[PDB]
């Protein structure tokens, strides 16, 4: 072993690059391969382990981003473009990135990031995901993986082995297997790996907790604005098949057999599958994505609900939470009456159009039930109330209530739960005020962007980012976000009985209980009973 | 014409009695017959007009009270005994009472009182109904009628003419016909008659507004805590028949034909029918009575809802309202966990037992819907919240929301609506504090008991009674409760658009809007759609 930027792993030697960070420096090994390129006849198939290489792998520059739908609703606007691929797109995209403190640690806490983006998009190379601030400030080895999204990672024709489904989840598991096998050479302790992600990434984290084939590969888990049981996170095998066939029908494919269909889908260039991706959804809806995990009986033994009830899952500690206005993004992009440069005050007619779009699987009784629940009939024509009420409908149904069901089911068997409610609106936010604390905007605090002066955050925001980075890192390290024997206020543990949680903002810590119970009893207990009876 | 206490009517001469009232005096003609005694083969039949008499009728003492169930839940307790018959009970009970100012007016405003008591009880002779205070203070001719209740006034075997149903309503209409024909001789103006009643009496008033055969007999209407469309106020002809047959089955009657059944029921003494009256209800329930008006296609042309929608009803002015805690009486008497001498804090189990009892016709989804709606899940085990929530369930479902539906349907076609919310708890109340402002306790203010010193009301309460007596009387007289060109605050008119109403207490008048819309949209629009779909 010669240099600090050279590391010999079980797959071959890797050469990194020194990176500047807050007046200091650390090491980064970017673009390390963990699977063979899922190209050609490999498209839609399970990932294959990367064949070991001779010589030295150049790990000094980020890798390609997986083929995905690109958002151009607001061309040039940073608010939306900070999420788009910032590297060239390619089906050859299964790589991982590692940020190592300097000098190289011997056996320190490890954190693996799993990006979100509704399983149809996402990149490990985004600026808000730069792990050098976290690695540096908290001295953890920070890993960020990648995984096939869209049809590429989730086209599902159950029964077939050419496109069984969930391969994007299997891509994640292989990156986690590689971390388990090689993170030691980078100074990481494979027995103290914490996986964390946001949105589809948080749902993924929860899916690795559930899937028996993934449990042994990590120690602890953090989930941000995502839960495995989210209504948009999975589909039955019948629906997945139905959508795969419909995708084929959009490309004038032969539909006589799975082989015919799959072969045809494999002959198409990437952008061709992406171009008709959204045409397969079964309803006019928001917060619904075409290709997602399928409850196959393999990666997922049984229905998610029976697994949560039987305690059929990994038991450990978890730290999770949600943002105050999870729904605003999805209404801005597809609900009538909402627009980026307007206060978007909503009319009674658009409110109702929005309820229909938000609970696509509901019948009329169900739609009325929802409307009754979120309408102030003492002032039903208040455009701001209609807007905010619709925002909460989308956030409660799609993120918060599903996470609260998961939190409650998990706590009965887990070894420690820490729940947070993130409600701070960034001072340099480019989105309109009506969107509030947006889906995905706690991430910048988790990765420490506020400590970077040029980004223009207030001093209190830098403080908030530090507390957060330290809660996350201390939790990953010990199973508890609080410092042992500290003076600071204690984030209390979430219990079945007390159900406490804390707010996460620039104000002095404050503890609360039963996060949105009223609305969540509606969403998790009532509405489903109603839909199953009618 | 010789004396002030002697009056010659179209039915014969009547002799009254001078009565003392607040240091002064007035005349009272008590026990005037308006129908032939519905005795013997007359039981269950339509009322027959009283055959004119020779000589002078002694109208100096109250008449008998109709045969009815007598309440002995709290023997000796005034709170419950002030509602029980205070005269001997008899099937010979169709009489009316008149209080005439002195000196006798020539043609003044007339008010006719229709007592309540769920159509199974009630008397025109109760102390809280003494009309001398109102007649005196407001100089109106005050009439109080009587009508058969229980099986006697509402046994219904549609198709038959021996017991067609609604005869108790027909008893009321005949008393109103007699007032139309003879009130002139007592100084009353038959063209300015206002009918008013509480509970079943208020529902009756609304039924006379609906029934084309009753409309021409009165000018205006006042309804207190009752509405024709209340869930307990009527039954289909099938259900009435079903209950009449079940009553017969309780007395070991022959059930082969209506004639057999009716003849048998006619051979039984009164107390025998009363003794098994409650055994015919179809569900374990509260706020439900055995024999009530039937939607027969005669007195009621069509369903109450289609009549309200088509505007098929008398168009005039109406003044109506409800009390703050309508449900407490019915929970005290039959819901588990409630008792007279306890604070009655309710357990989650009794709350649920109570929901079942309160919405007897509901399936499980419906029961859950109700529970979800009235449960504070942030503190579901608060015994006081469970108690009060259950109180509102009973009041909203049985009185307030049905009245608000009626108010809204009526206003689209009426000539003026005045709505009130009575929320003052009497200072000398003998019932426990948890019952609040009880069903039936605004009556004592409407009849002016507070002006009687010996009854122990505060000075402010005497003031409240006077404003109320004067709103009622001024409304009966002109169609508007407000004084023309007055300094006092104005009770605004209730409109389809603004929906304003006022509170009625000892505080300075205050106007509000949309009385209990949130809960009433639930009860009037949502729940029924839910029950009709499931
Ligand atoms: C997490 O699991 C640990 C170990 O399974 C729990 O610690 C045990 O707690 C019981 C009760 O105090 C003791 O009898 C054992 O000796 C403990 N083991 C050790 C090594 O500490 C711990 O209580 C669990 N924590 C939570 C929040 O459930
Ligand atoms: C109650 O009815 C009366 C009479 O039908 C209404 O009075 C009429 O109002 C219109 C509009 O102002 C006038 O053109 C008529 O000349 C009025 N008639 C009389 C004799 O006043 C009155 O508006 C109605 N009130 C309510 C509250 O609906
Ligand atoms: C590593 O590869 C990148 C590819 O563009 C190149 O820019 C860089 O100079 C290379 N470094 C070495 C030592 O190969
Ligand atoms: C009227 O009848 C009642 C019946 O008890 C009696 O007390 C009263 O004295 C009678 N008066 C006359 C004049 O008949
Ligand atoms: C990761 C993000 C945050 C918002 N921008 C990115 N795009 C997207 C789409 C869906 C989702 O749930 C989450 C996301
Ligand atoms: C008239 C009263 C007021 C409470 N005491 C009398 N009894 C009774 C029963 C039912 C009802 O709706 C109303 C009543
Ligand atoms: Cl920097
Ligand atoms: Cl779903
Ligand atoms: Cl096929
Ligand atoms: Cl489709
Ligand atoms: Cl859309
Ligand atoms: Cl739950
Ligand atoms: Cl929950
Ligand atoms: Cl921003
Ligand atoms: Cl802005
Ligand atoms: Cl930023
Ligand atoms: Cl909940
Ligand atoms: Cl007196
Ligand atoms: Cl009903
Ligand atoms: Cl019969
Ligand atoms: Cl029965
Ligand atoms: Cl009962
Ligand atoms: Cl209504
Ligand atoms: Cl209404
Ligand atoms: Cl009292
Ligand atoms: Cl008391
Ligand atoms: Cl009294
Ligand atoms: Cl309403």
């Amino acid at each position: 072993d010669h240099s600090e930027l050279l590391v010999n792993t079980k797959s071959g030697k890797v050469m990194g690059t020194r990176v500047p960070v807050l007046s200091s420096h650390i090491s980064a090994f970017l673009g390390i391969p963990f699977a063979e390129p899922p190209v050609g006849n490999m498209r839609f198939r399970r990932p294959e382990p990367k064949k070991p290489w001779s010589g030295v792998w150049n790990a000094s520059t980020y890798p390609n981003n997986c083929q995905q739908y690109v958002d151009e609703q607001f061309p040039g606007f940073s608010g939306s473009e900070m999420w788009n691929p910032n590297r060239e797109m390619s089906e050859d995209c299964l790589y991982l990135n590692i940020w190592v403190p300097s000098p190289r640690p011997k056996s320190t806490t490890v954190m693996v990031w799993i990006y979100g983006g509704g399983f149809y998009s996402g990149s490990s190379t985004l600026d808000v995901y730069n792990g050098k601030y976290l690695a540096y400030t908290e001295e953890v080895v920070l890993v960020s993986l990648s995984y096939r999204v869209g049809a590429f990672g989730f086209l599902a024709l159950h029964g077939s082995q050419e496109a069984p489904g969930n391969v994007g989840l299997l891509d994640q598991r292989m990156a986690l297997q590689w971390v388990h096998d090689n993170i030691q050479f980078f100074g990481g302790d494979p027995k103290t790996v914490t996986i964390f992600g946001e949105s589809a990434g948080g749902a993924s984290v929860g899916m690795h907790i559930l899937s028996p084939g993934s449990r042994d590969l990590f120690r602890r888990a953090i989930l941000q604005s995502g839960s495995p049981n989210c209504p948009w996170a999975s589909v039955s095998v019948a629906e997945g098949r139905r959508r795969a066939v419909e995708l084929g029908r959009n490309l004038n494919c032969n539909l006589n057999s799975d082989e015919e269909l799959i072969h045809c889908l494999r002959e198409k260039k990437p952008q061709e599958l992406i171009d008709v991706e959204w045409n397969v959804l079964p309803f006019d809806s928001i917060f619904r994505f075409s290709f997602v995990p399928v409850i196959d009986g393999e990666f997922f033994p049984t229905s998610l609900e029976s697994m949560l009830n039987s305690g059929n899952f990994k038991k450990t500690q978890i730290l999770l939470g949600v943002n105050k206005d999870e729904g605003s993004f999805f209404l801005l992009y597809g609900a009538p009456g909402f627009s980026k440069d307007s206060e978007s005050k909503i009319s009674r007619e658009d409110f109702m159009s929005g309820v229909k779009l938000s609970v696509p699987h509901a019948n009329d009784l169900g739609l009325d039930a929802v409307t009754l629940q979120y309408t102030d009939w003492m002032d039903d024509n208040n455009g701001i109330k209609n807007r905010d009420g619709l925002d909460d409908i989308v956030g409660d149904h799609n993120v918060i209530c599903p996470l609260m069901h998961f939190v409650n089911k998990y706590t009965k068997f887990g070894n420690g739960t820490y729940l947070y409610f993130f409600n701070h609106r960034a001072s340099n936010l480019v989105w309109p005020e009506w969107m509030g604390v947006i889906h995905g905007y706690e991430i910048e605090f988790v990765f420490g962007l506020p400590l970077v002066k040029e980004l223009n955050y207030t001093a209190e925001e830098e403080a908030l980012s530090r507390r957060i980075m330290h809660y996350w890192a201390t939790f990953a390290k010990t199973g508890n976000p609080n410092e042992p024997h500290s003076q600071e206020s204690k984030w209390p543990l979430f219990t079945t009985k007390e159900q406490k949680f804390i707010d996460l903002n620039t104000e002095p810590m404050k503890v609360h209980q039963r996060l949105r119970v009223q609305m969540c009893v509606f969403w998790n207990q009532f509405l489903p009973k109603l839909l199953n009876a009618t």
